[PDB]
């Protein structure tokens, strides 16, 4: 294909806007180590007796590419052009390349590393097109490409969980599956070789890049009464009374449509002002949980809900938020306060979704009679009922693009709770390993497992080219709308740029919902 | 197009039944005033501090046509032919005309009005085809065409609500949208000119014009046992016992299908007999409510439920009913009793839907053991679960035809709670205004807003032509069925006709569900 | 394209003279380090509180090529053929190549550097054709190619200034723009690869390579009187008197044309003889300045003016000169005297431009009457008035070729003050970087920014080929003209050649204006 002295690819980063489509291209330099030192390891939770944290699986010698966050594909300026001018976006097609491969050997002598080119060494690359391997993308995990184009990123090690059991610690059972990645055809690359593949997204709904400019309970003409007559009260004579729904009677009016279903969330005050928190409680005791088998885990974030009520504006739904550290590299060994963490604000869905820590509503709790007074209480948690409408969670420049829909007999509204595009056929996983280069063999043959290798690592460039379909904003609104703008003011470095020491700084989460549209 | 002395259209009222389709045509005389005196007004709830009743929006100089009730398009006799002979109906296409336009000027001198033709004055008409304006149809509000063909109807004024906030009264915010209707292309009509447009409905499910002749729990052959063995009890020895489901064991039988999901409603006795009401309580305190943002409002009517259990036949689900005044013009300033109000009766859905004030069922509340006895309670409110089946609300001659489905990421069974056809693309709103005719200008130019106008109003005729698709009744039932008939007996005027003073009288609600069909 | 063992280009240095065009070709060896160690740095003036020196911007990992001085493209002998034989020159087209690329790695062990070829490493090259990056060429800054063909030149690091504000030091604001150069498509080159592009200059005026042989006030025939009669005086009787402009009356004659507009400059005596200087004053206090925002800066050099009056021949306009060190590498840490600095002499423009420290002329300062005597003073600074004509600044073998015209709504005579060709579309900037080669990655994946790299640098050859359009000298002058010649006499090394230690010596500035032409 190509020799030692020719480049096998070129650098491509741009965004192209044509018609109803935008094409993003981005190139990175990647680094791949040799993981596990060329073996598979059965990994578990060990002696841990807590069923909730138990797991069983395998770490592999293979690495992988994760481009599943938007800021991989969009500059902040391009994200601005997207969210200010368009009502919708969905992924269409994908092209991925690996080129300019460099395999290197590391030799240590007397605490002295020397790095040299190994020109005859290979890397192996394959994509899993039929989704025959455990799919670890779409879990919102690190190891994604860094947003900034000149940043290098080490490829994460591939591993997976498989079925486990609880007896005196995690154990594999008969349903536990092992996957050898060397049991798949992969092409081998020396420095001259390159790799590419293409992918087409299935048809999915456009993400809704707008906020509603109307509330689900305001849909009627304010100037006219309804012709409906609703039950009002029972008179002292015990006879039922009916009241006409009249203009301004909004509490009593009959409606065709209901807010979407929700869990109840606990409210926390994350910002200055408003109703203050109770002290010394953790979400693990008091939060929403999911029972699965013998295990519990916190239900986070669940379907999206409105973030706050006005006047309570500093409060958050505890578990309904996506937190992201302002410093991507901040260590998770210690907790952080609100000042260190970017938290998503879902207020755009307030017209249809209801606020997280508000109950869905009230429910009648009894059947009344002459001697039984009517009673009612809160409806905290409610499933789907005919007439409900809701918005999905917003997508963020720093958030995940897609998630793989689990393969199941049934689903309800398969929109991922973390946000993004639910896909029956997500983009295939791209696996990469350094081909093992054995060390010096013994002169006299011995029967043993081969543990001796030359230390290798590889580096190169990768281009990701995505095509995005757009819905144009079409609106007769007379007055100006809300736009995302730079209101950062005076700074010691440019926002969404490198700082003095070269660290890339994105301290603000950016959603898509700025333009408005009627219900 | 046409002069002063030629009619621009003819009167058309008929119903045509051909094959699987019925075509309704109806003509009315309309009256349009000049609303707001040619200005837009920002309208709010004012100083009201109650968040529940707050709103913000605009009243417009424009009027509009609302034909969204069935009795606009169907005579009572045609409605009878529909409901006795057919299993289903859905709208197909729509044609609307405005013609024979007459613009008139009103001059008042010394408390004396004179009305004269203004031959050079215009009206403006446009339809909003792309649904770019706030859609106020489908809220079951007055200003619809009157059922009776020779009744004149004044066109209602168009207004809308837009996003508001709660601080010290209702306020507009940055998401609040203003819409100038003069920012749309509209054709202008003098007395010779006419207007028309056509519309096609999207494919929607046929309304179910039948009642089920079977109950969801009776579906099996009564002559045969099941081969299923269900858990029955635990013996005094603590061992589980299994009982065979045998013919007649209907309470214990395994089934494939579940009744539809429901809210629990409070029961009220609206008629003579049965269990009497508790005294002096109102639905606002005790009823089902919806939390939306910081607001509450009564959940009415919600998905349809069965109206009563037999022997309780006089009771109603409080909030699950559509009330309609027997006198359409009865003032809403005072409450009414059952004798003044027509209330819908949903008993046809009793086979699948369950009764409004009955809980869905019972639920086990605990995990038993040797020292823990099993407990259970009522399941009042339940969302959708696999295996549920239900009926939608019935449509009525006096009820709404369609509702606009809110534009949202997700929906569950988008059938409108008030009944009718949920539409992603409903029929477009038809807006009409009297073109402002300015009064005498000042001889010397002055810089000021122009407030001086000649008083105008317009009148004309409008034809609505709808095409309806039908499903023919196909049944092997041997015995006669239920039919809608005239059983009114002796009256001082014909029912569904004018009375002595010319008022049109429809005192009986008429559903579609008479014919029966098996589950 | 090419392997390890083949050259990807050849050495080209020549000048071709054909017809009205000259083609210059020149080749250099370049060296590129890795700047900033593969990061962008936000750079400011720091804690400096002086608004005049404040700045904000970015240094980039990229380098660039600057060939924007004439002695890059012309040997002294070719410059001689140009200026002695031609009246005009302008750039036409440009071709640039990068070839014979060598990427090398530096390894330090125990204070011992070893340099080795890295055969699989790349460089990245792109040109900014649409001028989408801050354009730093045309500011007369170092980092240009050295004149002498066998000299190697390190490529300068690319950086730029962006909008800043003054508050407690320089700050970035919302108008400050960051530019990632990796957000541009660039081709990647191994040792076999090469690069080229072509460019066409827009039509610009020929530089005027001649001096005028007439003065703007001598244009008339000396043998004939004018027929004009000019106001002369007012007699003791108060009546106005008119005097005929007669041959020899040059001070009183009417003329069609005016000298060009000018700032007033301060005169300094830079050479022996003439009127001596005042002592102990600096130009920062006493010089011409420009107010821009809250900042001041010295107005240098401004539009060109004549350098001196005869008899004052040792004086200079203080700020109107281009100084260039006779030693290009003399450090700027200390001031230099005239003997160390080559200073341009603009005397060729004396016919039309007026001398820098002379005022433009005299102006009447009052409106006289019987009791008010006429007064007048100096006109120091004057803008453009109808009838003015002027010459631009001369171009020098050691001076800049072009400058980018700022993109603005309006311009007056967009000829650069430093001299050369003002261009709306200047030659594109050529950016080059060493592709980062990552070092050994950690075996166990960690989430951190990648700071580990192998030290790289690159070298190669670059050819610049420019096409120049010429205007031929056409003159009927009988007597010989002024020519540029070698009058250096006896030297220890050849002038415009290397010295004993190999340093290239050009101690004399050479303008283009030798041939003469009438006004």
């Amino acid at each position: 294909a190509d020799g030692v002295g020719n480049a096998s690819g070129n650098w491509h980063c741009d965004s192209q806007w044509m018609g109803n489509t935008v094409i993003t291209k981005t190139t990175r330099t990647w680094v791949l180590p040799s993981y596990n030192n060329h073996i598979y390891k059965a990994i578990t939770s060990g002696t841990s007796q807590d069923a909730n944290v138990q797991y069983a699986g395998y770490s592999t010698p293979w690495g992988y590419f994760d481009f599943n966050r938007f800021h991989c594909h969009f500059s902040p300026r391009d994200w601005q052009r997207l969210i200010n001018n368009h009502w919708g976006i969905r992924p269409k097609s994908l092209k991925f390349k690996i080129f300019n491969v460099q395999v290197k050997e590391v030799t240590t002598q007397d605490q002295t590393k020397t790095i040299a080119n190994n020109l005859t060494s290979t890397i192996q690359v394959f994509t899993d097109d039929e989704h025959q391997l455990p799919y670890v993308l779409g879990s919102a995990t690190e190891g994604t490409m860094p947003p900034f184009p000149s940043d290098v990123y080490a490829l994460p090690q591939y591993g997976y969980c498989t079925m486990h059991t609880n007896q005196n610690g995690a154990r594999f059972n008969d349903r536990s599956a092992f996957y050898c990645l060397e049991y798949f055809p992969s092409q081998m690359l020396r420095t001259g070789n390159n790799f590419e593949f293409t992918f087409d997204f299935e048809e999915v709904p456009f993400h809704s890049m707008f906020a509603h400019s109307q509330d689900l309970d305001r849909l009627m003409n304010p100037l006219v009464d309804q012709y409906l007559w609703n039950f009002n009260e029972v008179d002292s004579s015990r006879n039922a009374q009916f009241k006409k729904a009249v203009k301004g009677a909004y509490g009593t009016m009959g409606r065709n449509w209901l807010p979407g279903p929700k869990f109840l969330d606990q409210r926390v005050r994350a910002y200055t002002g408003g109703t203050d928190n109770y002290a010394n409680w953790n979400i693990w005791s008091n939060g929403n949980k999911v029972n699965l088998k013998d295990r519990q885990y916190l239900l986070q974030p669940g379907p999206v809900s409105a973030t706050y009520t006005e006047g309570e504006a500093s409060s958050l739904p505890a578990q309904n938020i996506l937190g992201i550290a302002k410093d991507p590299y901040r260590s998770g060994s210690t907790t952080a306060g609100i000042s260190d963490i970017m938290v998503t604000e879902e207020q755009e869905v307030a017209p249809t979704n209801g606020v997280g820590w508000k109950p869905y509503g009230r429910t009648v709790t009894n059947e009344q009679n002459t001697t039984t007074a009517p009673t009612s209480s809160d409806l905290d948690v409610l499933g789907a009922l005919p007439g409900m409408v809701w918005q999905n969670r917003d997508i963020y420049l720093q958030g995940p693009i897609w998630a793989k829909i689990p393969k199941t007999d049934g689903k309800f509204h398969p929109s991922p709770n973390l946000g993004g595009f639910g896909l029956h056929n997500p983009p295939p996983q791209v696996f990469i390993k350094n081909t093992p280069v054995p060390a010096d063999p013994p002169v006299e043959y011995v029967h043993q497992k081969w543990n001796s290798y030359i230390t290798q690592y590889s580096t190169g460039q990768c281009t990701v080219e995505m095509v995005w379909e757009l819905r144009k904003e079409n609106s007769k609104r007379w007055n100006p709308e809300i736009q995302f703008t730079s209101n950062f003011s005076n700074r010691t470095s440019i926002m969404f740029a490198p700082n003095e020491t070269g660290g890339y700084v994105e301290d603000r989460l950016i959603g898509t919902r700025y333009l408005t549209q009627n219900l």
